[PDB]
């Protein structure tokens, strides 16, 4: 229920970068550390593409904030 693994947040990187990312964006999602990476997880199926990929540069890369620096 609202929690297919799609994004992460590389926890053995500086992923403040991303994970701030979306962190900055509202921060709904789950974080589950699956494997080696923490995980974030709040699309569907069709919403996975658009839940990472855009929150990324389109949400985010919105008015509010970033852009082109994702």
């Amino acid at each position: 229920m609202s929690a297919v693994q799609v994004l992460k947040f590389p926890l053995s990187v500086d992923l403040a970068g991303f994970v701030g990312l979306l962190r900055r964006l509202n921060v709904p999602h789950r974080v589950s550390e699956e494997s080696g990476q923490q995980v974030l997880w709040v699309p569907d199926e069709r919403l996975a593409e658009q839940v990472r990929e855009l929150y990324r540069r389109y949400p985010e890369g919105d008015p509010q904030a970033t852009l082109e620096a994702a």
